[PDB]
This record gives C-alpha cells, structure tokens and sequence, in this order.
DNA sequence: GTGTAATCAGTCCGCG
DNA sequence: GCGGACTGGTTAC
C-alpha cells in the first residue's frame, strides 16, 4: 500500500514522524531534515524556481532547520524577502508524500477517553490536579475495546468492584442499562491504589499510543488533569510519557479576555469533540454538556443519578463507573452520526497538514496552495505584517414588511468561490486597475466597459485571462468535492420523502428494510417494494436515509465552509495571501451581481405580465432573490388548480423553464460586460412557497432584513410529503430564546402561514392562559456570559451591567458560603429568569449554568418568584407583535358589530 | 481557529 | 416612552 503519515513534529533539528509503512504497520522515525528556502536572484542566473509573479529565485539548502530559521531573521535584519515554506514540517510532508494521499482509517489509532475525579471542594482544577483520578475509560478504535481503569481505594472512600452483570441490566432491574452492543467490548481493570492505576495507564498508552485523541472537553479538562496529576505524583519525566516523543508544551491560549492552560502533546493530534462539534455542526446550542448534546443528537435520555457527582462514587460506585463508560460511548455514537473525525482526516490529508490544523482554514489553505505551487517549481512569498482594516461586504435589500402569498427564491451556487473562479481572482493574476464608476452605473449597464483585455470586478480590479490563478485552481477542486457530496445529501433527502409518503399506508406484514444505497435516487423497483413494506421496516429505512443525509450534510457543508473561508481569508491579515484588493473584488462583484440580476428579473417578469415598473423581486441577501409569484398564479387563476401540488408543479416548471433561462441570459451579459474569464453565475431556484390551496394561510411574511418566514413545498428539488417552514432570523431560530417559546412562536407562525388569522388567535389565547405551567428551564432565556468580573463591584452590578451578568451576580450572592453548588464559568452559557418585585434575591433577575437544574436550596425560591408576566411580554408577545404587525394580522380578535348579538 | 451585514436586548440619558 | 450611542450577543449570508 501507499505510505501515509500519522503525525509530524519539529523537535529542534529533527522531524519526528509517526507513519503507516507500505505494509500497513505503524512506525516512528527521526529525520535530520534539511529545509530549503529561497531568495530572489539576478535574471542572468539560470534557475528552475520562480516566485508567483515569475521572478527567478535561487534555492538555499540549509545544514539544519535552526540555520534556516536564523537565515529568515537575518534577511529581516537586511530588509530582504525570505521566500518559501517557513513551517518546515509542512515542507517535510510535501517532500515525503509527493502524491495524493490515500489513507486507511482502520490503521489509524483513534482514542476516545474520559476521566472521573471525585472532588469534595468544588470543581477539580486541572492545573492543580489535587484530587485522585478514580476512573478512566479509554476506547481504542483498532482493538474496538473500552478499557476501564477503576480505582477501588481512595482517600474519598473504598468501594467494591463494578459489576458488568448489573451494568447490563435495565434501570428497572436496578441496573445501569449499559448498551448490550458494547457489553462484550469492555475490558475492566480494578486497582487498589492510584499510583498503580496511573502506571498501568501509561504502560497501556505506550502500547496503544493514540494518533487521534478525542473525547468531550479532553483538551481543557481530561488531558491537563491527567498530565498534571501524573506530574504531581511521579514528576515531569513520567508525565511526558503521554507524548510518544516525550515532549510537551504547557501552552496558554490567548483570546478576547483572560487565558487558560492547555498541554501540547508532541506526536499526538488532539481533536476535542466539543471543538469538532462547534466548528462542524452548524448548530448553536444553549448548553454543551454531553448530556445535552447527546439528547439532541441521539434522542437518548439524560444519565440519571441521585445527589451531587461529588458523592456519586461513594454512594453508588456501580453507576459511577457505568456512566463513565456510557459517556465515552455517547461520543462514539455522535461521531457515528456526524462523522466529524472522518471529515478531519479527509481534509487534513488532502491539505497535507497536521490533522489538528483542520481547525484553521488559514493553515489549511496555506498548505494546499503551497503544495500546488511547489508542483510547478514555484516559490511562495514570505508572510508580511498588515494593519487590520475594515472593508465592504454584501448587499442586503430592504424589504417592505408585509405578508407575501406566493414566493419563489433563487440564489447562486457557491457564490463567493464562483466569483473567484469567474473573475480569476488570485494573488498572481492581478493585471492592474481601471477607473471606477459608481456601483449603480454598472448595475444599470451605463458605465463604460472596464476593460477589453482583462477580467474585471466593479471595485476597479483587473485580472489576467490567459491562465487560471492558483486560488481559482485550488478552490475549484474543493468545490467539485463539495458538489459531489451535496448530490448524495439531496438524494438521501428525496429518498427520505418517498419513505414518509409510503408511511401513510404501511402494510400489515412482517418483513425487512431493503438493502439500498440512500445516496442515490430510488429506482422504480425500489419504490414498488417500499409501497409494500411494514411500518417497522419503513421507519428503519427512514432512519437510515436520514443518517445518510446527515453524513452527506457533514461532508458538503464543511467543504462549502472551507471554500467560503478562502474568500474570507483574503481579508485576514494573518493569511499569506492577504490582499484587501482581492477580498473587496469579491464582495463588490457580489453586490453588483445581486442588483444586476434583480433588475433583469424585474424586467423579464414585467415583460411576460405586460406591466411596467412593477417590483417582482421583494428581497435579496448577498446572492439571493425572492420573487413574488402572485401574478403568475393569478394569470392562470387559482380555480384551475386541482390541489396544492398542482400549483407547486406549475411554479416549479415556470422557474426551471422560463425564469432560470432568463436569469442565465442576464448573467452571461454581465460576464461579457466585466470581460470575465468564465461564466459561472448559476442562480438556481431554492424554494417554492405559498399557503395550502383553498386555505386562509398567508404563505409568508418579512418583518425586515434577515427576518422572514415561508411555507415551503419544494426546496432545491425536494418535494416534501408535508410543507416545511423556512424561518430565518426570527426568535424561533435563536439559541437565546426559551425552548418552549421557540416552540410556541413556531406554531404561531405555522398557523399564520398555513391556516390564517383565526387559527393564530385561537392558539395565542390558549398559550397565554396555560404557559405558567411550563417547566422553568423551558421558559428561561439563554446567554453566553463574558466579563463577569468586569461588572462585579463588591458582589453587585457595576455601571452598564448587562442583564444576564446582573442575573449571575444575583446567583453568586444567593449561593455564597457553598464550596458545593455549581459556579458559573466565565465564557460559558447561562439560563436567565426575571424575578418579581420584592423577591428575596434582591434583584430583578437570576442566572445559573445552562443545561442544568438550579441548585436545590434556591430552586424553590426561584420558582416562587419567577416573573411570568415579564417573561411572556419579553420573549413571546414582543416578537409575536412584530410578526403579526408585519403580516397585517391580529393575534387577538378585535371588536366587531356582530358582538351586539 | 475565514469574512461583513444585520436585527435585537439592554443600559444610560436626553427630550422642554 | 422612544431614540440614539453604546455594549453585548447571535444570526444570515
Ligand atoms: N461562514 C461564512 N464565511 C464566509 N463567507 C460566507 C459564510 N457564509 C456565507 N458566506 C458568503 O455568502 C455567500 C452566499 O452564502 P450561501 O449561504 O448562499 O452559500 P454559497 O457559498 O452560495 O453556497 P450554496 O451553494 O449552498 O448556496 C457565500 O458564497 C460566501
Ligand atoms: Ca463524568
Ligand atoms: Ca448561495
Ligand atoms: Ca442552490
Ligand atoms: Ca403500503
Ligand atoms: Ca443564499
């Protein structure tokens, strides 16, 4: 097989590499790698190396990496550019793996672990590690085993061995319900002292040294705790055995405010699952506890135990260990679904970077571009310092707030990457500038044509047309990958809808789900078999279809994010290819494209309707247009349609056969006007929206920019069994909005769009009467809590104290004296409730850690003093008033003459 | 740990 | 009470 790296490090003048050899074996080596860098040289000097602008370079080969680094500094002292890849491990990988890497995930040791630490005096700080580690569960992907290290004897209690038999039993048998599918995969090791536990853990680690190390909060808790605890008991040298090269760095993270300590383990790639989830999931959660995320992702119930975790080991060691094992498994289940580890390996190996560098699109693109250029013997420019400067972005149309009955939307496929490709925007393709007219003049095609030679953006930039830039070249490759995966995702989605339809008529039989590939549209034969299946089999198939869709989603959306990040990186001063001319070329072209096509669509529809000056485009954001279809429907007449699906077909056909060709003609003209390299503006229909046929539903409404709701029947070619709400920006979509309030507001919107004013009024009246019964967590607001200390003046709110910070200070006073009772953590999220006048907490609100029940000793008082009236007005009525006034609807029935009877 | 545009909640305080 | 200046936080692209 072809070799591939596992990890790479620079340690002094040595590259330390773990890799899989041609026989599939893991090996380690130390290489005295001699790096090359580059200097510009005279024209008269024969060379094969050129910088990206075509200027010749001489290669300088250094005796070692430190000599190369020292040369960089002296070049700075002289005032000359030192060219080439200054991150020598990336150069090493480029030399050692000079081919497209094919990796075998089954040979990569992926370790998933979690530790337990009993602490009678608050949260166990990893920097101090003053308490015994009393459990470790470590899952190894190569063995497919859960290794459980269990401390039976501690200063905080001596306990009995954990029983696998009890662990397997149902909760109703007194068991822990450890899933049957992992029972046979547990290797359980009890220890009568912590020293032997840790020594054996380290011997185990040596035997089965993780390549990828993951788990939940492992980077911020488990890794530093384990490292520091071993360090405290045995000394530094023993702790460094966590690194296969015995090198670690105690590395401090610097961001917005304050700092925290992480341990870099050389020769390991740590991908904390919480960080993977935050970067790759495109959710924003009210809480990031594993309980919370597991329930959301997998629909598993919260791990239930009595009393605080600080007393769980002594009171119920059996459950204590079972829950540690289950916690590790839940992360594996989340990954089975989301496939973020797979994604990281794919992207890491593609770029030829340390796998953990997938968190940095700048590092990722730096490596992609370096490897691409190196292939042609080209030499990358040196990174330079630049001042941070603001620059302009997208155009967003101001919508007239209103209901909108029938709506068809369209937007550009991969807008910014397509602009880069079309215009040929790249550091080395800059051809010069032209004299810019106001944007309006380009939009209306009255400005002088910018160039007859070069490809142009309305910001004044010109680009070469003879050859593709490296940025267009490399962005195209990842775009094509994105396109492939999105194809699979949409097929799985369409397949899902077929199953949902079939589920209206399940068969009374006993059978099996069909063995099919959900990434491809079901054949006619498959469709026929599905119509004969039982509900049980159909439901299993739907589950599998949806899992396939999720897998496609992960693969496609994060590839989209990477290519969009390249466009963004052009405007970040740390990017090697930072250039505000290029960043702005993209954004300004985008502004033109949207407004150009708005004009073209209006002109087209006025023509086919025989009107003049009528605005069919009601809204747009960045690269999208929303077109009112009322006049199109009315030209045929609502009475001519058999059912909702009939007019949906009609608009679908109209968009595909009339609008899109008109849109395409409009964009080809714009391409020619800007003299672009290649027409790549592809604005396909997104949504077909409207009320159910014959209903009093309003179909859709906008309250303002980035705030709207649509009742959608078909989304990018997916025809839904049931209409789906596309809601953007409204409170139903915000993690800050209470969960029950999101739900209630969404039902109000559903009723508005699908059923009408009377239905909305009926629901509002019920919610208002019943809502005080809702669980307090479900009606609590959510906020991130930064700078708690800044606003804390002797335990009370300082000037300009934010509402949620005020709540935290209230909480702090209320729990004063406890070494127990959860502390609010700087930077994490809190639930927030308003408090009625004259409450015993002495302020107007209280806040506590999100994803948790508020501590027992104040829970009762919070419940008693919760201000339901303020909560309702602020989170529910105020937003609903905004929705209904925009839609010209009343949420409460107004008086009428009929009341006289 | 790529980017800008945008609405909103809340504080403070003016507005005769 | 609403709005502007401001901070804080979050979402649409
Ligand atoms: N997370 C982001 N970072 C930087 N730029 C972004 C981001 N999201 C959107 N954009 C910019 O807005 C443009 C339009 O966004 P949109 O969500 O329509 O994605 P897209 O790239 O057009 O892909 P799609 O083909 O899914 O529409 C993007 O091309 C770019
Ligand atoms: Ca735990
Ligand atoms: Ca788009
Ligand atoms: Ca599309
Ligand atoms: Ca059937
Ligand atoms: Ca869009």
């Amino acid at each position: 097989m072809k070799e591939f790296y596992l990890t790479v490090e620079q340690i002094g003048d040595s590259i330390f590499e773990r890799y899989i050899d041609s026989n599939g074996r893991e090996r380690t080596r130390e290489v005295e790698y001699k790096p090359s860098l580059f200097a510009h040289c005279p024209e008269s000097q024969a060379t094969k190396y050129f910088d990206i602008y075509g200027k010749p370079c001489t290669r300088k080969l250094f005796a070692n990496m430190r000599d190369a680094s020292q040369w960089i500094k002296r070049m700075e002292d002289i005032g000359l550019e030192a060219l080439g890849m200054d991150d020598f491990k990336l150069a090493y990988l480029s030399d050692t793996y000079n081919y497209e890497i094919k990796y075998d995930h089954t040979k990569i040791r992926v370790a998933n672990f979690d530790i337990e630490v009993t602490s009678p005096d608050g949260f166990p700080e990893p920097s101090q590690a003053k308490h015994p580690i009393d459990a470790i569960t470590h899952y190894d992907s190569i063995d497919d085993r859960f290794y459980v290290f269990d401390l039976l004897n501690s200063p905080y209690g001596n306990v009995e061995e954990w029983s696998i038999e009890i662990a397997a039993k149902l909760q109703e048998q007194g068991g822990d319900e450890v899933p049957s599918e992992i029972i046979d995969k547990i290797i359980y090791m009890p220890f009568d002292n912590e020293k032997e536990l840790l020594m054996e853990y380290l011997n185990f680690w040596q035997q089965k040294t993780p390549v990828i190390l993951t788990g939940w909060n492992v980077e911020s808790f488990a890794i530093p705790y384990v490292y520091n605890r071993i360090k405290n008991i045995f000394g530094e040298s023993t702790a460094k055995r966590l690194s296969p090269h015995r090198k670690t760095r105690v590395k401090v993270i610097e961001n917005m405010y304050g700092s925290r300590e992480i341990i870099t383990l050389f020769g390991i790639s740590v991908l904390d699952y919480i960080d993977l989830y935050k970067k790759f999931s495109f959710t924003n959660q009210p809480s990031y506890s594993l309980d919370y995320i597991s329930e959301f992702e997998l629909n598993v119930g919260k791990l239930k135990y009595d009393g605080p975790i600080s007393k769980l080991r002594e009171s119920n060691h059996q459950r204590y260990i079972s829950y540690n094992i289950i916690a590790v498994y839940r992360v594996l289940q989340i990954d089975a679904k989301r496939q973020f580890i797979n994604l990281s390996l794919d992207m890491g190996y593609y770029a030829k970077i340390q796998i953990q560098s997938v968190f940095s699109p700048i590092k990722t693109w730096d490596a992609i571009i370096f490897n691409s250029l190196k292939e042609q013997n080209k030499v990358i420019p040196q990174g330079r310092s630049h001042p941070v400067q603001p620059y302009p972005g997208a155009f967003v149309k101001e919508p007239i707030p209103n209901r909108y009955k029938y709506v068809m939307s369209f937007d550009l496929t991969s807008a910014y990457p397509s602009i880069i490709r079309q215009v040929n925007i790249s550091p080395e393709t800059i051809a010069g500038t032209f004299k810019v007219a106001p944007l309006h003049d380009y939009i209306n095609a009255v400005a002088e044509r910018p160039s007859d030679v070069y490809s142009c953006s309305p910001n004044g930039m010109m680009y070469y047309k003879d050859r593709d830039g490296v940025v267009p070249t490399e962005i195209t490759k990842v775009f094509n990958q994105r396109k492939e995966h999105k194809g699979y995702m949409l097929a799985a989605q369409r397949n899902g809808e077929i199953i949902k339809e079939a589920l209206h008529n399940p068969n009374l039989s006993v059978d099996e789900p069909l063995d099919v590939d959900y990434r491809f549209d079901f054949s006619d034969e498959i469709k026929e078999k599905i119509k004969k299946l039982s509900a049980k089999s159909l439901n299993e198939m739907l589950f599998r279809a949806q899992r396939t869709e999720v897998a496609g989603m992960t693969a496609q959306i994060n590839r989209k994010a990477l290519i969009n990040g390249l466009a963004g990186a052009l405007g970040n001063v740390w990017f090697r290819y930072y250039d505000l001319r290029n960043a702005t070329a993209i954004t300004t072209f985008g502004q033109m494209a949207l407004q150009w096509i708005e004009r073209k669509v209006n002109e087209y529809l006025n023509e086919v309707c025989g009107t003049e000056g009528e605005a069919f485009v009601l809204y747009g954001d960045t690269d999208s247009i929303y077109v009112s279809a009322d006049k199109i429907i009315d030209k045929v007449g609502e009475s001519k349609f058999r059912d909702t699906n009939h007019w949906v077909d009609f608009l679908d056909k109209f968009a595909r056969e009339r609008m899109e060709p008109a849109i395409d003609r409009g964009f080809r003209e714009m391409c020619e006007y800007m003299n672009n390299k290649q027409h790549l503006m592809f604005m396909d229909r997104e949504a077909i929206a409207g009320p159910p046929l014959g209903s009093k539903g309003i179909g859709g409404f906008w309250t303002g920019k980035k705030r709207y709701a649509l009742n959608v029947w078909d989304m990018e070619g997916t025809r839904y069994a049931e209409p789906k709400l596309k809601i953007m920006g409204l409170e139903t979509q915000k993690s800050s909005t209470p969960k029950a309030v999101q739900k209630a507001l969404k039902e109000c919107i559903r009723r508005m769009l699908q059923e009408g004013e009377e239905s909305l009024q009926e629901y509002f009246k019920e919610f208002e009467k019943e809502f005080r019964q809702l669980n307090y967590i479900s009606i609590a607001s959510v906020s991130s809590a930064n700078n708690i200390a800044k606003y804390d003046v002797g335990g009370f709110p300082g000037p300009k104290c934010p509402f949620h910070i005020r709540g935290i200070l209230t909480y702090n006073r209320a729990i004063k004296g406890n070494i127990d009772a959860p502390q609010v953590v700087e930077g994490e999220k809190v639930y927030v409730l308003p408090l009625r006048e004259g409450n015993p907490f002495g302020d107007k609100c209280i806040a506590w850690p999100s994803g948790t029940e508020i501590t027992d000793l104040i829970k009762d008082d919070v419940l008693h003093w919760m201000d339901y009236t303020v909560l309702l007005e602020k989170t529910f009525i105020k937003p609903l008033e905004g929705f209904t006034s925009a839609a010209k609807l009343d949420y409460e029935k107004k008086a009428s003459l009929f009341d006289m009877f």
